[PDB]
């Protein structure tokens, strides 16, 4: 029912699911149909750096971006890399601050170690293994942190990943979804300044952010990624519930409301007692 409320949004279109971890609990809209993803690109980036670290083509500490900047500081924005250029605005691990950049760099490190392109090492890697047959990203690592295409059910999937870490080992999946580099402030793209702006390794973590893109209710633990394309993903540990939200619409005012509301409802009515 609380999925419902897309019926009354101000989009063109839009579609979502509530996942658990025996799978889909709910859908509402074309969960086939192909939605940009803008940075929801970025969990499916993180998860193949997840996937490449385990392999061994890198390490978390191995060297990658500015003179002191590793895969690590990559992932969880914290390389002092500009936002959009290979500028170098800070002393890594220093500052938290949101980088596309960073996400180009960090491709281009697992592409020139693995041996493969980008592109076709997160199908091989993530989206291959998970089924996921009508997810890409095509651009190379130049668009590693926004030119992923995707749709409801194939985020369904990748969504039960993140429940239940199976193309990465748990151990990955719980230091993926643990804060790196605490203590760092920062603003969070759309929702201003935020203290602190807490981050894993390439997924976004909620923590006590206000305001923000999640429901008042999900909890600190939450993590994900939303878009600009008007799309978003979280994942509450603590519930042990995935929500999975892709719109028509770029990201603006309309959602501030409408985002944290469907997410408490959907909690509320999903979440076992």
């Amino acid at each position: 029912t609380a999925l419902e409320v897309l019926g009354g949004w101000p989009v063109p279109a839009a579609a979502a699911a509530v996942i658990g971890p025996a799978g889909v609990l709910a859908t509402h809209g074309d969960t086939a149909r192909v939605f940009a993803l803008a940075s929801v690109t970025k969990p499916l980036v993180a998860r193949a750096a997840q996937v490449a670290v385990e392999e061994g083509v890198v390490n978390l500490d191995t060297p990658a971006g500015p003179p002191g900047s590793t895969v690590r500081h990559l992932l969880a924005h914290t390389s002092g890399l500009a936002m959009h250029s290979d500028q170098a605005l800070a002393r890594p691990g220093t500052r938290r601050m949101y980088s596309n950049y960073g996400f180009t760099v960090l491709a281009e490190s697992v592409q020139r170690e693995s041996g493969i392109e980008f592109g076709r090492y997160l199908t091989e890697a993530v989206c291959e293994p998970l089924g996921m047959v009508t997810t890409r990203l095509d651009g190379g690592p130049a668009a590693a942190g926004f030119g992923a295409t995707s749709t409801v059910a194939d985020l369904a999937v990748f969504a039960g990943d993140l429940l239940r870490p199976s193309t990465v080992s748990a151990q990955m999946h719980a230091d993926a979804t643990t804060v790196q580099f605490p203590g760092l402030d920062g603003v969070l793209p759309g929702y201003g300044v935020q203290r602190p702006n807490d981050w894993g390794l390439g997924f976004e973590i909620r923590n006590s952010k206000s305001p923000h893109w999640t429901g008042e209710c999900n909890s600190t633990r939450t993590f994900g990624h939303f878009g600009q394309s008007g799309g978003f993903i979280w994942v509450d540990p603590k519930a042990d519930l995935a929500l999975v939200v892709l719109t028509a619409r770029d990201f603006g005012d309309w959602a501030l409301d409408l985002w944290p509301a469907i997410s408490d409802a959907v909690l509320a009515e999903y979440t076992l007692e």
